[PDB]
Parts: structure tokens; sequence; C-alpha cells
């Protein structure tokens, strides 16, 4: 095994030039933790061997920027674009067709950026290992590369010369993007006034009204000077030998630089002596709200440095215990106050900085209120150090993080790599972070030993504390005016400092930059594998449908889930009124959290938190394969639990079926109110999404119920029900869908458990199930463009192909990875500036187009429909498709953790015989049938198009009568 292997390096072997300092085990984890360091170049080395096939690797490179230019984010951005092993254009966005890698993606933070990406196959593995060592060390920083890809100026053409000069880019479309959220303006505002001192004072991802001031030779600079690798921290997890990677880092790039010291660490913030005041200014809420109540308030402390872990660990949980459920003191005094609506961005703990900074406060609110507030959570800090904490919430605290701490994740590297990176930034010993049982040992420990010791902290951190802070943020009607007013007038004032030799040196630049673009150039230079790599067979799971009392198919299954148990209850809706569809996932979002029985909603969730470690009900609608128009809607109770506390979660579920609680009234408004806030926010980051549901709605009544359950529409009517005062119309429609939806009808269960606790559960199980009651379709085209407030555009349009065990399924998911990864990425991200689009077939079969923060919405609709012309006329070789299956099969056979092996089958129903019956369609695929089917469906008049783009308004948009603008 993985760990037994690593646990025998003796301290002092050289390796490869690395050297050995700290082995040590992680048993609550399994795995090992070995720490090495070059001779000669510094570079630090984490390895956690554990015995999992989906490996990482990640390099991290402290970027600590002096300014809002935005260096560091772009020459991230940029160094994906070339390099000198592998000069061909874009090594990243092709080496995602010519591997097996289920994670291939790049991060940057405050003061840092990092490097990672998560595979299975060994030689796979290897060559993307080979790929980043040369393409972060060693990558040709194209000028060109810098104009595409940072910013640049241009016509809008670069062929015409009499069109003016506007700012291009897709760095610069990114963080527009970012920052048309909320909740980013206020968080970045935040950081840089509890921090200006140093690094955080800037935005490092830059702003888009500061981007333009980075020139080419600033980035050359800032690379020369951070990216050498005595900033370099590498970090490795899996069961994949140590001998490979070393000897491949050390022999591949390590070789070729010598030992600097990298003068970048972040220095500590000054003490503040006097608590300070400040005011900025957001864009408007979407739609129709009141103006009135909007404002937003935080009362952020500042925490020690997180060099010291223990400290770090103890305010981490008592920032949990003082903000999170309505047993927390500040749920109670601010929440159930009647004034916000929410928490604050940023609420609870954040120790992402050098010094974590403790925030809250509310958001809804009205300005004339906000010392109201400031009081409030002044007074209520003074409740807590007279008080203290109730000590069967600091139990359920411990509770849910030892859960956290043994629940099976597909991802556990990449989690490791995101959790430990703040605290390895700064020098800080990052094997210590991974022992979270000996933390909580400690914990428990020191707790007992002393009974005041949380007051004390709260006192000494809450109330002699004067580092504090008091922000407040308001709308702007015309924020978003005024910020394209003061770029219009910077291109101005960047323009006419030009000489006309200049302006022919920009126009020849630009002509040369599409060049380099349109031309079909060669990848052959980068390292790949072949389709006769992909395994011809997967291993099939052992299912066991168990009819129980009396004819209730209750599913098992036998995974190493490590002690935990994970039971899953799918409840169909056929026989529900159609009438009160809309409002089931109001029903499921409050069904959990309203009262069981002999409890109260505040006692219920204590129960909730003590027992299990979460219970969420979340509508699905799952379509079939094997008919269009089939689709089976319903609820699915899921949940979790420790072993030991089965029986408990399972009555709990008993008393939340037999006897919900549906006239507490006051928590319900205030659930509806926050709850349709989070909906409210989250319309910019997932625009895309939206937008190709509200274009699917109409051709599929999977996909018009999809709509109804998730999509606009269902901000839409939350924000229509937290605007209302009578909420007794709305409590009362509770009792008609738990009349329809809790019972034992329709319903079939399932259960994941190791096999030792697999006959508890099926007694368990079935005294639940004892414990329960027993009582043509047209596709139709439409437009519609939501006008919504953002800066850049969302787009969506889908087309109607067959569904999952026809034929032509199989070659479409062949074509639609082959336009993304050939056509669309070129002609929408490298030219017209988007952060993203492309196309998918949805495992129902739509063939859904869409683009992710495109500055320009008219281009790419043209630009979609030159992308089933070049499919249709074959304008692509053989290996193009050998490349598109390889990244289909690195999706396909993406690991699933023991969690859900198998829930495909308990919920779509796909038994192992249906899988490798299309996993052989799709070796079967070949290039006539690509032409065969592309001309099939994708073609003008053979299928239905709905169109959906969320955007700014737009005057050609607005004006085509075919359209519908809402």
């Amino acid at each position: 095994a993985a760990c037994e292997r690593a646990l025998q390096y003796k301290l002092g072997d050289k390796i490869h030039g690395f050297t050995v300092n700290q082995v040590t085990s992680v048993p609550e984890l399994f795995l090992t933790a070995v720490k090495l360091t070059h001779d000669d170049t510094g570079a630090r080395y984490l390895h956690l061997a554990r015995e999992d096939t989906n490996n990482l690797f990640s390099v991290q490179f402290r970027t600590t920027p002096m300014d809002s230019t935005g260096v560091p984010h772009i020459l991230e951005h940029t160094v994906l674009c070339g390099s000198q092993k592998y000069p061909c254009r874009d090594p990243f966005f092709k080496m995602l067709n010519r591997s097996l890698s289920t994670f291939m993606n790049a991060f940057t933070a405050s003061d840092y950026t990092l490097y990672p990406f998560s595979t299975q196959n060994p030689k796979d593995f290897q060559n993307l290992l080979s790929v980043y060592l040369d393409a972060t060390f060693f990558p040709c920083l194209r000028e060109l590369d810098f104009w595409q890809e940072g910013w640049r100026l241009e016509h809008e053409n670069p062929s015409d010369p009499q069109t003016p000069l506007v700012f291009k880019g897709v760095v610069f479309n990114e963080m527009k993007g970012a920052f048309t959220d909320n909740e980013r303006i206020f968080s970045q505002h935040l950081q840089n006034r509890l921090l200006p001192d140093h690094t955080y004072s800037v935005v490092s991802g830059g702003d888009p009204l500061c981007i333009p001031e980075l020139t080419w030779e600033q980035l050359k600079q800032f690379h020369a000077t951070h990216y050498h690798p005595s900033n370099a921290r590498f970090f490795t997890y899996g069961n994949f030998p140590l001998e490979q990677h070393l000897k491949q880092i050390h022999e591949e790039a390590l070789s070729k630089f010598q030992k600097i010291e990298p003068s970048t660490v972040v220095p500590a913030q000054t003490p503040w002596d006097k608590p300070r005041e400040f005011q900025i200014t957001c864009g408007p809420d979407s739609f129709a709200t009141d103006p009135s109540k909007q404002t937003t308030v935080s009362v952020s402390f500042l925490l020690p440095d997180i060099t010291d872990t223990f400290e770090a660990f103890t305010l981490s949980l008592l920032s949990s215990l003082l903000t999170s459920g309505p047993n927390s003191p500040f749920y109670k005094a601010l929440i159930e106050s009647g004034l916000g609506t929410d928490f604050s961005p940023d609420v609870g703990y954040n120790g992402y900085t050098r010094e974590a900074y403790f925030s809250v406060g509310l958001q809804g609110i009205v300005e004339k209120d906000i010392e109201t507030v400031r009081s409030l959570i002044d007074r209520t800090i003074d409740e807590v150090v007279e008080k203290g904490f109730e000590d069967d919430r600091i139990e359920a605290l411990l509770h849910k993080i030892e859960i956290q701490m043994k629940h099976q994740s597909t991802s556990f590297g990449l989690m490791l790599t995101s959790y430990i990176a703040s605290c390895w930034n700064h020098d800080g010993d990052p094997v210590e972070l991974l022992k979270l049982g000996n933390q909580l040992a400690k914990f428990r420990q020191c707790l007992q030993e002393n009974p005041k010791f949380l007051q004390e902290k709260v006192k000494q951190y809450f109330k002699n504390n004067q580092h504090k802070l008091t922000l407040s943020m308001r709308p702007d009607d015309k924020y978003h005016e005024k910020q394209a007013q003061v770029e219009a007038t910077k291109l101005k004032q960047k323009v006419e400092a030009l000489s006309p030799g200049d302006r022919q040196q920009i126009y020849e630049k630009g002509l040369e930059l599409r060049s380099q673009q349109s031309k079909p150039q060669d990848a052959s230079c980068l390292p790949a594998l072949k389709v006769s790599d992909i395994e011809p067979t997967i291993p099939v799971t052992e299912l066991d449908v168990v009819l129980t009392a009396g004819d209730i198919p209750v599913q098992y299954c036998a995974q190493p889930t490590n002690g935990m148990v994970y039971f899953r209850a799918f409840s169909s809706l056929n026989t529900l009124p159609e009438e009160l569809r809309p409002y089931v996932p109001l029903f499921c979002s409050v069904l959990t959290k309203l009262g069981c029985g002999l409890l109260d909603y505040r006692e219920q969730a204590q129960q909730i938190e003590l027992k299990t470690g979460g219970m969420s009900a979340s509508p699905h609608v799952l379509p079939d394969d094997s008919h269009m128009d089939t689709y089976e809607q319903g609820v699915l109770f899921s949940s979790l639990c420790l072993d030991r506390n089965l029986p408990d979660m399972m009555q709990l579920w008993s008393e939340i079926f037999n006897n919900p609680c549906f006239e507490e009234e006051e928590h319900f408004k205030v659930l509806v109110k926050m709850t349709a806030q989070e909906l409210a926010n989250g319309i910019p980051d997932s625009g895309h999404l939206y937008a190709s549901i509200r274009a699917g709605r109409t051709l599929t009544p999977a996909g018009d119920l999809q709509e109804t359950f998730s999509g606009m529409d269902q901000v839409r009517l939350m924000k229509r029900i937290a605007e209302m005062t009578d909420i007794k119309p709305i409590l009362r429609k509770l009792p008609r869908i738990k009349k329809h939806l809790l019972n034992g009808d329709n319903m079939r269960c399932s259960v994941n458990a190791t096999p030792q606790q697999m006959p508890q559960t099926e007694k368990a199980v079935e005294d639940f199930l004892r414990s329960i009651g027993r009582s043509t379709f047209k596709p139709w085209q439409m437009k519609t463009h939501f006008l919504m407030p953002f800066p850049v555009n969302y787009v969506g349009e889908c087309i109607r192909t067959v569904p999952y065990t026809d034929p032509d399924h199989a070659s479409l998911k062949i074509l639609a990875r082959l336009m993304t990864a050939k056509f669309l990425h070129t002609e929408i991200r490298e030219k017209g500036g988007a952060y993203g689009g492309g196309a998918k077939l949805s495992h129902n079969g739509i063939f859904t187009l869409y683009s992710y923060r495109d500055p320009n919405t008219i281009e790419t609709l043209q630009s979609f429909g030159k992308a089933v012309d070049w499919a249709k006329s074959g304008k692509f070789t053989q290996q193009d498709i050998d490349e598109a299956k390889l990244s289909v099969f690195s999706t396909v056979d993406a690991p699933v953790a023991p969690s859900d092996k198998g829930m495909d089958h308990f919920l779509y129903g796909l038994s192992d015989e249906m899988k490798q019956a299309h996993r052989e369609q799709l070796f079967a695929v070949s290039h006539d049938k690509l032409l065969a089917v592309s001309d099939r469906y994708l073609g003008t008049g053979k299928s239905t198009h709905g169109l959906a783009i969320l955007g700014p308004e737009n005057p050609k948009i607005a004006k085509d009568p075919s359209w519908i603008i809402r």
C-alpha cells in the first residue's frame, strides 16, 4: 500500500537532489506526510502519500503585488500560451484534449498563485507534470500573448483602421464579471480597508480601471523575480511512487536555476488604536427591489497570525460558534431582530490573509439603523462575555468537525492543497495543520481544564481589541455607468497620446495577432495518449434491491465509507396537484428547519447538528434513456450520519415525515427572506446556467419542469414571496405538500454503508419504513432577453438531439466535445474576449450552446452559426476525433466516492450493462459518423432552437420583433 511504503524514509536521505527532513503519519486521514527541500534551489516539497488513485500535483508561487495593475493574475493567466519545450500556441487548452486528467486548472489568490492538477493514469501524470514544469519555469512570454490574454488596444475590426480603438482582453472581462458580484465588491473593499498597510491594500486581481497601466516589461520583471524556484512550494498527493515525481522535477526544471533569496515576504499589518469607519457604493438590486433597504454593515475584527496553528483553530471554532445556526448568539441577536435579511459577506472566520479577520453584520437594512446594528453587535458581545456557550452546542460542533474529518470525497488532494495553501504561504508548518484529531484533543483538554476559556477568548479578541472597523455599503443605480464613463475617459487619455507611427504599429500587431489566432497550426510537439489507453472495461458494482415491508425497494451497497452511513430516499410527485409545483422548492427548503413533533426549530436544529452531519431535501427531475419526453420527477430526501447515530437520525426522519411543524411562522418568514436574498445574489455567478435553462424550457417537459424548479422563475417567485407581509397563505400550502410527499406510496430508498454496518442499517431502515404512512409534446421556438444590469453578457441556446441509449447520442457526445475544443474555444475566448464558451450534450439529449462573460452577443450567436458549418464540413483530422475520445473518457470515468456508487442506477437507472453498451458506442466513433450526425440534427430546419441571453440593454437586440424582452 502507499502509506506503508511511504512510511519508510529515513531522516537525511538525498533523493534526486532533494533531502529528507520530516515524515509523519496521519491515521485519522489515512496518509503519510513527507517534507523535502532541494539542496540548491530551496523549493519546498510536500508529499501526502495516500492509497487513492486520483493523484494530484501542485506548484505554488508567492505573488505579492504592490499595485492594482493586475500583474500576478495576468502572469498566471498568460503562461498558459506557450513555453520553450512546447512553443505551440496554447499548450493548456490543447492538453485539455490529450490527457485523462479529471482536474487540470490553476488558481491565484491574494498573496499566492497555485497550479494544481489531478489525474489517474501515471503516464498522463508524467506528461502533464512536464508540461507545467516547462510552461511555468520556462515560458516564452510573447508580447502578442499578453495582448490577447491581458489587455490590448484594437479596433472594432483589426482589418479596418477606420473604426475606434477600444480595449480588449480576457483578464479584463474576467475581472469585470468577477466584480459584477456585490459580495466580491464588499469583500474586496473590506480586505483593503482593514488591511491597508501592504499588498492586501490593492486589488490583486487588478481593477477593471487599473489594468491598462500594465506594460510588458513590468510583466517580465514580475516573472523574473517571483517565479524563480526559490519561491516554489511543491505539493503532491497520492499513491504513485515518489522517485518519479522528484526525478522528473529535478532533471527537467530545477537543474537550470540557482539559489536566490525571494524578498517577497508580506509583513504584519500595524495595529490600530481607534476604531474606524468608511463607506463604499455598489450596483443596484436586480429588478423590483425597494431602494430603501439595501444597505450592508459589518464589524470586522483582527485576529492573530496563522503561524500559530492552535490559536487559529480555536478562533475558527469560536467564530463558528458565534455565527452558525439559529442557536448562535448573533443569529438570535441580529437575524431575528427583523432588520436584515442575511449575514454579511465573508461572515465568520476568514483565515485567507496573513491574519484572520472575523466579520459579522447584516444586509438589506435601512441606513438609519446602522448604529442600531452596531449597538446590537456590541451589546451582543457583552452578553457572551457574561454567559458563555451551552455545552450541547459545543458537542454538536465537535461532532460536525469529526464528520467532516471522516467523510470520504473524490477530490481530497484538491481540498488539501486549497486548505493548506494559505497557512503554508507564510512559512507555517503545514503538517501541524493536517492533524485535526490532535487539535480537537487539545481543544477538549483546554476547554475542560478552564470553564471560562471561550469567555476569556471572546473578551480578549472582541472586547479588548481596538482594531475594529465598521464598513457600510449602499447601492448606486449608476455604479457601472460611472465605471464605464471613467474607463472611457481613460481610453481617450491613452489614445490621443499616440503618434501615427505607433498607431500603424498597433494596427499591424493586431493583424499579426489575428493571423496567429486563425491560422490552422501544429500541435504535434506536445505529448499525448491514444484511445488504446482508455480502458476497455469498467468493473461492476454490487447492488441488491431488497423489498422491505412491503413494497419499498431499498438498494444497499457495501463500500469502505470509513464507518460513515449515507441514507437517501427518492419520493415521487406524480399525484401532486399541478398548481402547487412552484412552491415545492420552497417546501424542500423549509422542510428540515421548522419543528419535528415535540421539538421547536432551535431544538430540532440542535438535534440535526448533534446526531447527523446534514439532512437536506432537494427536488430533482430525472429523464429516461428510452424516450425523449419521459421523465420521473421527485424530491430526494438525502441525509448523512455517523454509524452509531444511525437510529437517532432515522428517528429524526420519521419525526420529519409524520410530524413536521407547519405553524412556526416567524422563522418561516426569516428563512424565506434569507433564501430569496441568497438566490437573488447568485444570478451573475451562474448566468450561463440560468440562460441555458430558460432556453431549453420549451424543448422538453423535463426541461420546462426543471426550469420551474430552478430557472429564473424560481428566483422571481421567491422575490415575490419574501416581499409580502402576510405569510399565512404560503405557510398554509405546506401541509398540502406534506400530505402528498411525506409517505411511502411512490418511494424508493437507498443506503451506502460498510458491510459490517449493513444488518443494523437493514433494521433501522425497516423501522423507519414501518414508521411512515401508507396512504403530445410539440417543441416550439422562443427567444428571450433578460435585462440585467451587468457589464458582461451571458448567452444560451439549445438544440434538441436524441436521448442516451440512441446510437446517435453516442457520437454527439464526441462532436460536442470536438466543437468546444477546436472551434468554439478559439472564436469565443481567444478572439471574442469572453471568459468561456462552448457546447455540451446534456444527459437528457439537449445540445446547448453557451457563453460565459461575453463582451458581445450578436457575434456569438453568429459564431454559433459558424459552429455547425465548421462541423458539417468535416474540417477536422482523424486525430481530432482521437482528441475528443480522450476527453470524454476522462469525464465519463471521473472517479466516484464511496458515498455515491452507485447513485446513477438509483436515480437515472443505468445498469452496468447499459454503461458498457454506451462505452462501446463511443469507441465505435469514426469520421464518417460525425459527418452523418452533424448534418442530421445541428443543421438548419432540422430541429428547434430556443435562445436566451442575460446582459445589459442593447439597441440591436431590443429592436428585433422576433425577440421577447424580459
